């Protein structure tokens, strides 16, 4: 179970600008509140870097991976922490008057949002999934 | 902000019934754990009912409304609830060896997780994202 938060800003700069911005990820903890700093740094996909992540006052040491990388669009990494806990940043680049819109979205697992018992809460709901796709099989 | 969990299951029937049975709300709290009964009945995108949803043990009233309408592809309906809670079910039908799969996603918000404190998560996160944006712009 993963929860999800995406929010675009317009920002006075071309997309040429915003994309290089973003996409240089050693600056990240320049401006992204979760970022704290590296701990590892070459770039593209399957990169394998460490960080660590400051989200909800937990401060966890997480190991990212760039899932996607195009110019001069998007940029995503999802990432694992210490309690099996998983986390994902994705920043896309679109055009708009004036220069660019910026949307990041955060997406935090049960675990990272809040300690290792928001685990119940995803086992709860994703146990009402598995008996709602067992009953129908059941009756159909 | 939403925390979704997608579970699929294979179902020996052909993807026409499971879509004709996954497309009969009526039927709809027959299989699917969240859903109690209807409390109002038509069918098709836009059509506005109100039922009774139980997640987490917390029953709420919810008016839903089906924001897609695929024959035989998928059902996909989000709905507003008391305390302001919002939730989601996504119904999806694929073909598979043997029959069809039936794919179920699952979206609740911070207060029907949690009750009117999950919000409270929901801010500090949200609240990281707007920082994030704003130092962006404030540094580029």
């Amino acid at each position: 179970m993963m929860a999800s938060v995406e929010l675009s800003a317009d920002v006075p700069i071309s997309p040429q600008d915003t994309w290089d911005h973003v996409s240089e990820l050693s600056e990240l903890g320049e401006w992204l509140v979760i970022h704290e700093g590296w701990r590892s740094l070459p770039l593209g996909a399957g990169v394998q870097i460490v960080g660590v992540a400051r989200a909800m006052g937990m401060r966890n040491r997480v190991t990212w991976r760039v899932t996607k990388w195009d110019p001069p669009h998007e940029v995503a990494m999802t990432g694992s922490g210490k309690g099996g806990t998983k986390y994902g940043v994705t920043l896309t680049v679109r055009p708009t008057k004036g220069g660019s819109a910026l949307g990041l979205r955060l997406e935090l697992g049960g675990r990272a949002l809040f300690g290792p018992l928001g685990s119940a809460a995803a086992r709860a709901v994703k146990g009402d999934v598995e008996k709602s796709l067992k009953q129908f099989a059941e009756l159909y």
